[PDB]
């Protein structure tokens, strides 16, 4: 028997030596040694110190220069806001329970912490969908007499609201739940307990399914096509060295773009897959911080990729951070 059980926890940790306290009221230190809560708290210091600036000047550029504020480039604000609700919501909360050893807000802040944690990355997760479906739809024209426009771009942003709420929202009032993970000091969705009163499996296959394999298929698909539509372009036209370049261009920032997205996402769903099918076993509490690694660090290098690597973008910065000039 490697946990112990509780009304609204699952601690990693074997209550045989009696140590074991509940982590919405004491120290995890027989979690983990206090030095690592602290690397921790540093880690989520960095995510801070990366992840606000970066997401935060993105929406001040935008403000200050007009060429920004295109329809395309809504999804992309977007997902600059669902990186600061990682931030505020996740990373704050989780540097400041970290420092502390264990969830001090209690089951109602696990959930709220819950909430906007999953609702933050869920966003910017179906954001980066919708900017491949909108990339496809405009490159690709596959619709006869299509003009994507304000409408459109409104539209998609509330898709991923809509998407990221169907995600979050159904824990908070019974399909699974929220409880704190690994070091007992973030919270998120429960898919490491068979919780029957809650239904977890039902809930954790409905996210595989809709949450990450439509995406993942989306994806492939949308950019498959726009890369395939742009070489054949450029065959047809080799006198231009331009287009040669640009289409070496789209093609390198596509196999970035999706390569990104399994480092985000692959790490996270290959450990909940692999507990699905090998249930209850000793899993560490090191070991559930490992993908979240890769999933929260996403509000850092997201941004870097699908927008300050356009150059458009990266004058505008430059222009705003040194006052007008340069
Ligand atoms: C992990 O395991 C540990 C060990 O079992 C466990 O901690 C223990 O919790 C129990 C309560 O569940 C504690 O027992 C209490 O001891 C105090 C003594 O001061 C009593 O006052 C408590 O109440 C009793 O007496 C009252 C008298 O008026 C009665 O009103 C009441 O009904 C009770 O009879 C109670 O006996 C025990 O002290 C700890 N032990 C240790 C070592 O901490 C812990 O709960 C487990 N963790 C999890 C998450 O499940
Ligand atoms: C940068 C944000 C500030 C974080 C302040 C952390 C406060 C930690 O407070 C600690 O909590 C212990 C219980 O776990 C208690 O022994 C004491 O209150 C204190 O040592
Ligand atoms: C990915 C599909 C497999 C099942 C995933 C279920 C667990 C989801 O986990 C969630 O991931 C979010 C990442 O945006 C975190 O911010 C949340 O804290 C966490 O609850
Ligand atoms: C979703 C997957 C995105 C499309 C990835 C295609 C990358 C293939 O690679 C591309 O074409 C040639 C090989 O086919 C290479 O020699 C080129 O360097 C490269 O641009
Ligand atoms: C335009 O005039 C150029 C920009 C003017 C600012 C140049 C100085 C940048 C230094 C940033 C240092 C970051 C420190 C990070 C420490 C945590
Ligand atoms: C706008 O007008 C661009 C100039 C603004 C920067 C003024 C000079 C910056 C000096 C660099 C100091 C960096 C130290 C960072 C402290 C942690």
């Amino acid at each position: 028997m490697n946990g112990t059980e509780g009304p609204n926890f699952y601690v990693p940790f074997s209550n045989k030596t009696g140590v074991v306290r509940s982590p919405f009221e004491a120290p995890q230190y027989y979690l983990a040694e206090p030095w690592q809560f602290s690397m921790l708290a540093a880690y989520m210091f960095l995510l801070i110190m990366l992840g606000f600036p970066i997401n935060f000047l993105t929406l001040y550029v935008t403000v200050q220069h007009k060429k920004l504020r295109t329809p395309l480039n809504y999804i992309l604000l977007n997902l600059a806001v669902a990186d600061l609700f990682m931030v505020f919501g996740g990373f704050t909360t989780t540097l400041y329970t970290s420092l502390h050893g264990y969830f001090v807000f209690g089951p109602t802040g696990c959930n709220l912490e819950g909430f906007f944690a999953t609702l933050g990355g869920e966003i910017a997760l179906w954001s980066l969908v919708v900017l491949a479906i909108e990339r496809y739809v405009v490159v690709c024209k596959p619709m006869s007499n299509f003009r994507f426009g304000e409408n459109h771009a409104i539209m998609g942003v509330a898709f991923t609201w809509v998407m990221a709420l169907a995600c979050a929202a159904p824990p908070l009032v019974g399909w699974s739940r929220y409880i704190p993970e690994g070091m007992q000091c973030s919270c998120g969705i429960d898919y490491y307990t068979p919780h029957e009163e809650t239904n977890n499996e039902s809930f954790v296959i409905y996210m595989f399914v809709v949450h990450f394999i439509i995406p993942l298929i989306v994806i492939f698909f949308c950019y498959g096509q726009l890369v395939f539509t742009v070489k054949e372009a450029a065959a047809q036209q080799q006198e231009s060295a331009t287009t040669q370049k640009a289409e070496k261009e789209v093609t390198r920032m596509v196999i970035i773009m999706v390569i990104a997205f399994l480092i985000c996402w692959l790490p996270y769903a290959g450990v909940a897959f692999y507990i699905f099918t090998h249930q209850g076993s000793d899993f560490g509490p090191i070991f559930m911080t490992i993908p979240a690694f890769f999933a929260k660090t996403s509000a850092v290098y997201n941004p870097v990729i699908y927008i300050m690597m356009n150059k458009q973008f990266r004058n505008c910065m430059v222009t705003t951070l040194c006052c007008g000039k340069n």
